[PDB]
C-alpha cells in the first residue's frame, strides 16, 4: 500500500517562464488533515495553464501547473469525510469551502479560499507537498493536476459518478463549465436574445453551448482566426466575423449587425482592449457584458464611463459562476444523461509524456482542447 | 388668450459657459404637432445644469438648462392625446417614445429619442422654439425649465395627480427618481444588506432612501463635506465617513468596515476616481456597485478587470432605470399617499428671479435642493 508513504512519479515541472516543462520524478507527500491525495487519469490543457508560462497570470515557480483534470483517490488523510479511496474525482481550482461568507451567499462562488487572487502556490496550510531534485515545488490554484499524483485540500475536490469517462468529464474541471455557466448562470442568458462571444477557443465553444441551450436566436462568434469559425457554427454560432477582414472597429461592426447593439457578450480571450470592446458592442441601455479572459497581470484597461451610465452592466466571474463542490458532480450526471456534448471541444489526444507538444498544438492554433492521459 | 400664439416670457438665458444666468425675455413658439406648451410653477437646481455651466456636460450653448420641474399645460398642439391645458405635468428629460427597441424592452429606460448621448440641443424635430434678443437658444434635454414657458415633444411629458404639490414634486423629474430607482430597481438592494453610498447631495440621499426602503441592515453614507452628515443619518445612513480623516484609502477602509465589501456601492458624485473606488469596496465574488454620476466630458478611468473577473457587477443608469412616462405619475401617486418623503431634500425655496444664488449655494456646499418658484 501506498497510503502513509512519500510517492514518487513523474510531473511536469515549470522551472523557468517561457520554457518547455520539464517531464521528471518528483515526490509527493502523503496527505495531512482534510487532504487528499489523487492519482491523476486525464488532464486538459487550458490557455490558463500556458498563461503561467508566458507571465501573463503570475504564480510563484517553480511550479506543477495544471487545473482542469479528472482522477481517482489513491488515499485520504485524516478527518476527510467526502471521498473515499477509489473514487472517481475532479480538482476544483476554485474551492468550496462552505463556511466562508462567498459561499454562504446564494449567487457567490470564488470563494475567499482561492489561490487565484493572490497565488502563494501552496496548500491551505502555507506549505508544498511536492519536491523535485530535493527542492520543494509550488502548487497551483490548490490542484497541480500536471503530475501524475497531486494532493488537494478536501474543499479543492469533488466526488463524482464512479461510471464517468475521465478523459470526457476532466473538461468539467474548467473550460466547460466555466464557458457554459457564463452564459447559463452569470448572464443569464434569455430566450430570442442576439449573443456576441470574443474567443472561439474551448472556453467560447462552451460560451456558445450556454447561450444555444438558453435559447438564443443570434450567436455571433468573433476570431481573428478563421480556422476556428467551423466549430463555433457546429455548436451553435448563427455568424462568424473576423475583426481583421473590417476596415471598421468591430464594435461598430457588431453594433450594426444586431440593429443597435447585442443583448449579451462575452470576452473569453484575456485582451484589455476586447474586454472594453465587447462592452461597447453591447446595447447601450440594456446590455450585459461577461469577462472571462484572463488580462495581462497587473495591467489596467481604460474606459468611458458613459457606456456604463447608459444602462450596460459588466461582470465577470471565475469558473462560470458555479459553487464549485456543489456543481461539478451535478454536471457529471447532466453529461452522463447526455444534456450537454464534450466531444466538441476535444481536438487532440496525447500521452502526458507529450504535454509540450500539446502546448505546441494550443500555441499555434491548431487546438482547442488537447486531452493528456496519465 | 395665449394658445396659438408667440408668448413672450422670462427665461434664464446660459449664453456661455462658466457664466452666471441671464434672466431676460425670450419669445417662446407656439407648440407644433405632438407637442406641449407647459407654464412652469416649480424647478429644482440639480448638479447637473451646473455641469452644463462648468462644461463638465457638453451642450450646445446658448441654451435654456433646466430639467427638474413641474408645471401646468398651457397649451398643446395637433395630435396630442395625453395631457390637455390646465394638466399637472412633469417634463421627462429621458423620453419615454413607446415605441424603440429599449422602450419595448422590460428592463431598457434610455429611449433612443433622448438628447443626452449626443446633445443637439432642440425638439425632435431639429428645431428650437425658443428666440432671445433674436437668437435661437438652444433647448437642453427636451426639456429646458428654467423658463417661465417651456415647449416639450409630447415623448418628454407625463401628466400627474391634478392635486399634486409641485413645488415638492418636481423633484421626481430628476433626483428623487434617479437615486431611489438606483437602489431599488438597477441595484435591486436586498433585505439585510450593507450598502455605501459615496456622495449625500440631492441625489446620494434619494439612493439612501431608497437602501433603507429595501430594507438595507447598513447604510454607510460617504462624503468629504462633514455638514452632509446630519441629514444622511436623518434619511437612514447608518454611519457616515469622510475618507479625509483616514490616513488609508477609503476603499480598504469600508472593506475592513463591512468584513470584507459591501453588498451595493454607489457612486452619486462625478468623479472617475471615486467611481473605481466604488466598484473596490463592493465584495469581490457578488458585490454590485451602480454609476449615478455624470462624469467629465471625453475622460477616460483606468481600472484593473480582476475586480470584475472575481464576480463582481458593475452598471450605471439615467433616472433610476425608470420607464419615465409610465413611472413618473405612479412616484407622484406614491408621493401623495405618503410611500416616501421629498421634504428631506428641499433645504432652500427661492423665486426663479434668484436662480443665480441658487447656483452659488449649490456650489458652495450649503444646499442640498434649492426649489424656485416661478
Ligand atoms: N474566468 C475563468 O474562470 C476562466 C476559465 C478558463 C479560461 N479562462 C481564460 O479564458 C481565455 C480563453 O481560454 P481558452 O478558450 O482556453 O483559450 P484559447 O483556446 O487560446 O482561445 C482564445 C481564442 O481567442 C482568439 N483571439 C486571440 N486574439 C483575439 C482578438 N484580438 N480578437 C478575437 N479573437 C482573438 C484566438 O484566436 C483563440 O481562438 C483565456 O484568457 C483563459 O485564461 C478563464
Ligand atoms: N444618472 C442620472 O440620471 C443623474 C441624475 C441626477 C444627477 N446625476 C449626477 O449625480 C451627481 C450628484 O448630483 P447631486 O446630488 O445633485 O450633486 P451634489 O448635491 O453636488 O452632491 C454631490 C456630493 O458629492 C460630494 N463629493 C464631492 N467630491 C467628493 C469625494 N471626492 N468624495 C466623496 N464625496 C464627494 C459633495 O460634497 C456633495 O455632497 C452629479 O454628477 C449629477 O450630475 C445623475
Ligand atoms: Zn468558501
Ligand atoms: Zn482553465
Ligand atoms: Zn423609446
Ligand atoms: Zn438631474
Amino acid at each position: 500500500s501506498t497510503a502513509g508513504k512519500v510517492i514518487k512519479c513523474k510531473a511536469a515541472v515549470l522551472w523557468e517562464e517561457k520554457k518547455p516543462f520539464s517531464i521528471e520524478e518528483v515526490e509527493v507527500a502523503p496527505p495531512k488533515a482534510h487532504e487528499v491525495r489523487i492519482k491523476m487519469v486525464a488532464t486538459g490543457i487550458c490557455r490558463s495553464d500556458d498563461h503561467v508560462v508566458s507571465g501573463t497570470f503570475v504564480t510563484p515557480l517553480p511550479v506543477i501547473a495544471g487545473h482542469e483534470a479528472a482522477g481517482i483517490v489513491e488515499s485520504i488523510g485524516e478527518g476527510v469525510t467526502t471521498v473515499r479511496p477509489g473514487d472517481k474525482v475532479i480538482p476544483l481550482f476554485t474551492p468550496q469551502c462552505g463556511k466562508c461568507r462567498v459561499c454562504k451567499h446564494p449567487e457567490g462562488n470564488f470563494c475567499l479560499k482561492n489561490d487565484l487572487s493572490m497565488p502563494r502556490g501552496t496548500m491551505q496550510d502555507g506549505t508544498s507537498r511536492f519536491t523535485c531534485r530535493g527542492k520543494p515545488i509550488h502548487h497551483f490554484l490548490g490542484t497541480s493536476t500536471f503530475s501524475q499524483y497531486t494532493v488537494v485540500d478536501e474543499i479543492s475536490v469533488a466526488k463524482i459518478d464512479a461510471a464517468s469517462p475521465l478523459e470526457k468529464v476532466c473538461l468539467i474541471g474548467c473550460g466547460f463549465s466555466t464557458g457554459y455557466g457564463s452564459a447559463v448562470k452569470v448572464a443569464k442568458v434569455t430566450q430570442g436574445s442576439t449573443c456576441a462571444v470574443f474567443g472561439l477557443g474551448g472556453v467560447g465553444l462552451s460560451v456558445i453551448m450556454g447561450c444555444k441551450a438558453a435559447g438564443a436566436a443570434r450567436i455571433i462568434g468573433v476570431d481573428i482566426n478563421k480556422d476556428k469559425f467551423a466549430k463555433a457554427k457546429e455548436v451553435g454560432a448563427t455568424e462568424c466575423v473576423n475583426p481583421q477582414d473590417y476596415k471598421k472597429p468591430i464594435q461598430e461592426v457588431l453594433t450594426e449587425m444586431s440593429n443597435g447593439g447585442v443583448d449579451f457578450s462575452f470576452e473569453v480571450i484575456g485582451r484589455l482592449d476586447t474586454m472594453v470592446t465587447a462592452l461597447s458592442c453591447c446595447q447601450e441601455a440594456y446590455g450585459v457584458s461577461v469577462i472571462v479572459g484572463v488580462p495581462p497581470d497587473s495591467q489596467n484597461l481604460s474606459m468611458n464611463p458613459m457606456l456604463l451610465l447608459s444602462g450596460r452592466t459588466w461582470k465577470g466571474a471565475i469558473f462560470g459562476g458555479f459553487k464549485s463542490k456543489d456543481s461539478v458532480p451535478k454536471l457529471v450526471a447532466d453529461f452522463m444523461a447526455k444534456k450537454f456534448a464534450l466531444d466538441p471541444l476535444i481536438t487532440h489526444v496525447l500521452p502526458f509524456e507529450k504535454i509540450n507538444e500539446g502546448f505546441d498544438l494550443l500555441r499555434s492554433g491548431e487546438s482547442i482542447r488537447t486531452i493528456l492521459t496519465f
